[PDB]
């Protein structure tokens, strides 16, 4: 299914394991099966890290 997600709000990371992003930034979800923080890869930077899942929505 749709595994590409878009940021609804900006987020500035505090820990080194989280990605920072702006609204509209796109992500490939790597793992959304463990917790409310999803492992994701930024489609802009290619970096993989953790994002707060309530900040994103499927692109379609």
């Amino acid at each position: 299914g749709v595994t590409l997600f878009v940021a609804l709000y900006d987020y500035e990371a505090r820990t080194e394991d989280d990605l920072s992003f702006h609204k509209g930034e796109k992500f490939q979800i790597v793992n959304n099966t463990e917790g409310d923080w999803w492992e994701a890869r930024s489609l802009t930077t290619g970096q993989t890290g953790y994002i707060p899942s309530n900040y994103v929505a499927p692109v379609d």
